[PDB]
């Protein structure tokens, strides 16, 4: 399991460095453990040997329905937790939709296609409807009321902002059993607010250092991790476990594509996007 | 609510930088908080030391009708205020004249679907007409000259003096009650003032940060934000909560399209644009 | 009103930067004040240094009858005094017959449709005739020579030279009264001055130059502001407040079409050429 970087102070590591990594993103001795030296040393205010301190005394510490059927199918029955799951797309093809989908599927029983937990939405580009939480509820037959009560939502302004919530994700993450963590246009940071070219490495490494956090935190709690892509990055692959490409059908029926999958295969399913769901199309 | 940038000047920023910070067009602690260092750096006359400072001290302290009932059915009732509603079309098509309408039936009681609240219209195209203004106030039997009274009306001459009337619109928008926000022409100055291709992202940044401060007076005082775009970009989509596509049909009668919305349909409705309103179509 | 920029010398720009701004065609303190950097750094023999200083000391300080009936009618009364009007057509539509007539009708009495105010002509084409303004001027029984007396002419060779004459015209324009600014074929010096392909910027922005001085002019005498335009920019469009599409009618009629006013309708007109007059159409 986890070892949370609290036991890091107590093998010497002052408290201040250690609120350091917090902020950076590092919340276990095995996330410290296992990186070389210049993570830490990247840290504003941490020197190299301020990281070797740090990475010699860490060595001695240590299925989501879709509710469409058959997305379901296209699966093999839903999202496996504890896995990063990616669906890149054009926009408006029902990203943002799905993710108000599986918001209030991840907390049906399991005998439902659920995940019987709560659901964690961080969004970057306002799309967030809680009436779209409560038509889904309704979909099911699930207490809206108890869908947005179990469902706790903030909006990121900037990359900061986005790793900073998984912060308080990650400490609130242990009192509550949550299911589906929800990343909304979680590239469009990293396009907004770094737009230069000189700057490339530094988004990449904040993207980077992101996903591994996204995995760290879906091995910790056994949630699903659900980052949303707007496609107009390589790197998402190997962290990626499940690759869905989005297209638009003309009205309001959208095809589904699995692009890489070690365990699923790439695959088709066509979708509807309805009032109540997400759903299977209906000619 | 907000927490304006004046108590930032207490934590000990030396006040000449405060005022860089309001002319940027940072009004809040908010507003300066959630943002990366390179906004502050970005701005003339501001050091990574100065930026520093800011950000640390800080994060210390941190429906209206349309007239015409097809279009607010369309919109299920007329624009959300505290959110900015784009409205893409070609030339001609009656964006400003809707502008107008607008500017007159936001002051019509709440019961009336108005918001009971002042109108501001800022003009970077020339169009503005006061007796539309009338036309409309004697549409809905408001008086024009107090119509007149609670619109204050300035021309941008350029993208700087566009965003620097911002900084009055926040300070003025505090002692009267308003409910509607019109920029006229918005990405007109964008294209006249940043014609070349270098300059491009110059122009972009500026829109970013115009936009911002846009969603940023919109949360303040809860109004709605009206910008009118030419389509002859990407960045609003995230921004913007509702587009509208409109098209021309000939004669005076105009074809409105829902082109995204999270909560409101894809849908069309038709409306005309009479002497008195923006106003159902009659056939 | 105007701030002439001769008070931007006591705030500590050197006079030769004052001379070179006037040179440029930058008349006022507002002139100075609102534009973006890049205007003044633009102009040769500025730096950025200077142009920074200017932009800051400049905070610190800062109908006419057509006497055709029809024409009028499509109007609704004439010319709006104060903003520009633009007439684009093919050759031979009348441009510049129309102008003719409207130099003498300028000088008739406010409650004829007139301004009561001299007419100036800005000649790049070689088509102006003084013959044609005494036949108007008979027409309506003004005194030809009057007429001519109250009419300053001035064949432009140029672009620069083009926009040069704007300033005599500015200090001209203040002893006396003006109704009327005439200048034909305005944008053909920029198709025989600026022929290449890589000077197209060039152009465009002198032009873009030249109708903000046309737009500071009209604000600060109030008089009406004419231009022709021969079609064998989309800039004018937002600066124009009313474009009229002239097309030949087989014969000396031509027919007037409205082809965009946020107050006038889309519409047209029948008028003739007539020796004495531009003047109604009778069949």
């Amino acid at each position: 399991g986890p070892q949370p970087i609290s036991r890091l102070e107590q093998c010497g590591i002052n408290a201040n460095d250690v609120k350091k990594l917090e902020e950076a993103g590092f919340h276990t001795v095995e996330a410290v453990a296992y990186a070389p030296k210049k993570e830490l040393i990247n840290i504003k205010g941490i020197s190299e040997a301020k990281a070797d301190k740090i990475l010699a005394e860490a060595a001695k510490l240590v299925q989501i329905t879709t509710g469409s059927k058959e997305l379901d199918k296209l699966l093999q029955g839903g999202i496996e937790t504890g896995s990063i799951t990616e669906m890149f797309g054009e926009f408006r093809t029902g990203k943002t939709q799905i993710c108000h989908t599986l918001a209030v599927t991840c907390q049906l029983p399991i005998d439902r296609g659920g995940g019987e937990g709560k659901a964690m939405y961080i969004d970057t580009e306002g799309t967030f409807r809680p009436e779209r939480l409560l038509a889904v509820a309704e979909r099911y037959g699930l207490s809206g009321s108890d869908v947005l009560d179990n469902v706790a939502y903030a909006r990121a302004f900037n990359t900061d902002h986005q790793t900073q919530l998984l912060y308080q994700a990650s400490a609130m993450m242990v009192e509550s059993r949550y299911a589906l963590l929800i990343v909304d246009s979680a590239t469009a940071l990293y396009r907004t607010d770094y737009s230069g070219r000189g700057e490339l490495s530094a988004r990449q490494m904040h993207l980077a250092r992101f996903l591994r956090m996204l995995l760290r935190l879906a091995d910790e709690f056994g949630v699903a991790v659900v980052i949303t892509n707007q496609v107009v990055g390589n790197i998402i692959a190997h962290a990626s476990t499940t690759r869905l490409y989005l297209r638009k059908g003309r009205g309001e029926t959208r095809i589904c594509k699995i692009y890489d999958s070690p365990c699923l295969p790439e695959a088709e399913a066509m979708f509807a996007i309805n009032a109540d769901g997400v759903g299977d199309a209906k000619d």
